[PDB]
């Protein structure tokens, strides 16, 4: 019988590509989503047509708050409700916007940027571990963590904490047979609304191909880390950036 | 006139050593504390006896919350109130206890560990910068890439603190504000003390609070005016020891 | 036409695992070896028995010297000689022994340890790129930052291999050549090592209290050479079962 | 008596600043140089004018070769023969020039770049330790080692190896009371170089949009050898004005 995976922020872009590739490998999937209800319902529908009852949706705000621990518990619970097991967790959902040091109040930005990128991944890891073969967690990190976007401190802080969690949980969940890893994109799928001239600026910086990663190319690294070809890999963060992080100012 | 420094969690231990050494260098100091009210007022008394009106205390909880941004703005305000300037911020205060993945609720654990180690440092950096040899020193951890078992939340916080150090160094550079870090390995029963001390290659002993303070003192000095975004490890070679 | 790979130090252990894996993926392989003549030809025969004209050996010392640049060019020329192409280079050959700060002369020790681990990979990368799904995989070390006591030269060589991996990824990207690394923690332990000492290194590993089979190392190599890694360059994948994460 | 220090490549620039500042702190100094004879002797005179018998020169090529171990041994010996002690070693000398992957032969380029940046520091460390207060070594590294200059593989390999040595010798010499540390400049004293190309690197630096003076680099070395660093070993301090933090 088929294994089961939870992907957070799976309605669009990289998340969707991961969910589709897991499903194409034979996984049953939980499509978590926040605002993108149409895209998530559509994806589940697409996957369920391919193979009956192998996909479900689950909505949750992953912003840090008093109810976040129960919300994360419920995301993991929904995988057990649907498929009776939870083998894989992909922490993909992420808030990304500038928070300059010099509409939203700063406490809200903290909650969103640190909640989505670090706290929720931790709380979901807790529930995954507590609710338990080839078990693994893959955390979507950032290849540019040590060369951050200007005025993106809280985002960068969340992504840094996520590296911390990847390492801490790898160590702690190793005795339980749970591997914990990361995939770190540099520049992948850029916003559709972003001018092509602006997209090009980031594209011209990538040594390998002068272009951004596809969502599928990121998913390819996730599939590897969850596979049997990685049964000894834990606490590792695989960069998928085409050399971007190696380019100086 | 004398420059002013804010040191969080400065009532005891490493924070006390940092406040004292900054004071001995000529800084007027704000001794932030949380629960150690007695020790902070005692330290403020000691420093003021040496030089009149060069030390004040400032109580604040640095657990994460919706009021934390205003608690951090007040700490900086308290430095301008007492001394009319704020040249140095030392982010020393830190919650440290295990949080295994498998009567403190997890929401509280997250609030205290991420709050003290990361979010409070961030908000203080904000208020510090907004109010302006200016520099910030963040007390990091030499063992962040080799963490204590079951310390995910503490380690997540210290990792974020690295992220802040580097992001704030880049962003506050055009303002002349340098942002740096000091990362202790083993610093401040007997058998467990002995166990950690034996692991340190250099002298098989822990760092004295003053040795850590020495690294803070270098980073705020004129001898470090081109240094920003650097984290100086003060660990006696501990991080270099394999399992 | 089937692609061709060069694997250095492929007569035994991890190198053989990588060579066999590539061959099973349909690669034609140059089995480079130093002393282990019998083992290399024995692997060559076994791979040729499965598919005709798909494996050859290549003897070469990779100790640092003035002739080493020529020796590296020849390893690469040898892949073109046999297969008319060279698509993949795996820098695996490695000297590993202590060199205490406080019997081989120190210049010999420098030549072998920096030679095999750093300079030879640099020279082979040179020759690989000159002679042109192209990629290079370098066998690194997960413990480069918590090194074995008294292994300064070996560690310096491994650190230099990281420098090379990143430098060459940057420089050979516009040419379509990807450069990546695989960093084992404890994998296949020395033949000379007794079972008591082996278990000591085994017990350090969080993930299964065991070393990586040569096959598990090769799996990481095969990923990086495959089309599943077309955007991955300058990446060093730890395959250490979380060993590097464990403090003293 | 006054402590003694060896500074390699001390005739001008950063090396000179370190020697001048160490001497200013109360150190007697061995000024090592390769080609800058007039500059080293000139510095020796200047420092000896300030305090009699506190400065000497020592000439050596630090290019890797069979005679390099003996060369490094004699550099350390020049400190003992003149001052009776050797308390500090600053590994500052360095070859730096492009070595593209695609009339100096490559074997020479390897010898010069890996020799000066990695192997000579290793052999000097060996000699320093074996010949043995406040004993420490400072290795001059590079803040941009993980975002290296294009076509500078050999130089970057050498600097990566120097990190390796700094960390390896830190662990191994810790029981002997010898501390091993690093100072990593970003853009410091140029080149000469085109002023247009100089200002291009300057504008990249977040802190001040300027390069570090040699004095500012020396400040970090002085800190590392000072009593204010008695617990610091295996640490590499960046003096880069934030340069290493700036994305492409
Ligand atoms: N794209 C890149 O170039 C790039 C570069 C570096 C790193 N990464 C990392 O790779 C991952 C995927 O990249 P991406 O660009 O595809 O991500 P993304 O579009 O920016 O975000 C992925 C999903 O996160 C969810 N999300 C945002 N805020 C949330 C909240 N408060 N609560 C619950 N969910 C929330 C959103 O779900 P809904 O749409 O349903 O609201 C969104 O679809 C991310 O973790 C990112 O940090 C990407
Ligand atoms: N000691 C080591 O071996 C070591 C190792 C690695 C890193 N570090 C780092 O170096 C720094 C100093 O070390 P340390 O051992 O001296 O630290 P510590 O004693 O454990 O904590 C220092 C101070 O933090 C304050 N604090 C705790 N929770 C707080 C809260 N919720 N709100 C406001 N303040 C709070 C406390 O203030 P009150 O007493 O007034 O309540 C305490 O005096 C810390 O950041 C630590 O993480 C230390
Ligand atoms: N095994 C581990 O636990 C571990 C840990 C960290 C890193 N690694 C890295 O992973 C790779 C594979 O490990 P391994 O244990 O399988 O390696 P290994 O057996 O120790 O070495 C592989 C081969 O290197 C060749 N070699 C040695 N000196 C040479 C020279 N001067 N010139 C040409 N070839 C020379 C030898 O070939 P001949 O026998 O034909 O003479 C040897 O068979 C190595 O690069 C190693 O450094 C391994
Ligand atoms: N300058 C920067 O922006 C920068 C940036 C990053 C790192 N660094 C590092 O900081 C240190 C000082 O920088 P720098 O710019 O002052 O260095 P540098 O001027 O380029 O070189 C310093 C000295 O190295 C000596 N040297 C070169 N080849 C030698 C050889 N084969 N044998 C013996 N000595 C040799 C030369 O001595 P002679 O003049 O007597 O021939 C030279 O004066 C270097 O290690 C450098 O790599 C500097
Ligand atoms: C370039 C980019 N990076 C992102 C990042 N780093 N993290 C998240 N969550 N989302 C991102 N989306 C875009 C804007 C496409
Ligand atoms: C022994 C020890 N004590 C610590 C302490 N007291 N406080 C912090 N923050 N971190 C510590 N880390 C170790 C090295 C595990
Ligand atoms: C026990 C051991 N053996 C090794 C070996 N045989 N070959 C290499 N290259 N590196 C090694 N390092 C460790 C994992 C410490
Ligand atoms: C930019 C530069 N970098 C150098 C470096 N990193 N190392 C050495 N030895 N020399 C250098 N010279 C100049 C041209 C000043």
């Amino acid at each position: 019988e088929a294994p089961a995976a939870v992907v957070t922020g799976a309605a669009k872009r990289i998340g969707r590509a991961i969910a589709v590739k897991l499903h194409q490998t034979g996984y049953r999937v939980v499509i978590h989503y926040h605002n993108s209800a149409e895209a998530a319902v559509s994806l589940a529908d697409e996957l369920n047509k391919e193979r009956s009852n192998t996909a479900v949706v689950c909505q949750a705000d992953l912003t840090n708050s008093n109810v976040l621990p129960a919300s994360c518990e419920e995301i993991i619970n929904s995988c057990f409700r649907a498929f009776g097991r939870c083998d894989v967790l992909v922490n993909n959902a992420s808030a990304f916007y500038p928070t300059p040091l010099v509409g939203k109040t700063v406490e809200t930005q903290v909650a969103e940027l640190i909640g989505t990128n670090a706290i929720a991944p931790f709380l979901l890891t807790m529930s995954f571990a507590q609710r338990q073969s080839n078990l693994s967690i893959v955390n979507l990190c950032d290849a540019m963590v040590d060369q951050p976007c200007m005025a993106f401190s809280l985002y960068n802080m969340g992504k840094h904490a996520l590296v911390g969690l990847t390492q801490s949980a790898a160590l702690e969940l190793a005795p339980y047979g749970i591997r914990v890893n990361g995939v770190a994109p540099g520049v992948s799928l850029l916003p559709v609304a972003m001018g092509e001239e602006e997209k090009d600026k980031w594209r011209r910086k990538v040594p390998l191909g002068r272009r951004e990663a596809s969502a599928e190319q990121i998913a390819d690294a996730v599939i590897f880390l969850v596979s049997g070809s990685a049964q000894y890999i834990t606490g590792s963060i695989i960069k998928v950036d085409g050399g971007l992080s190696l380019v100086h100012a």
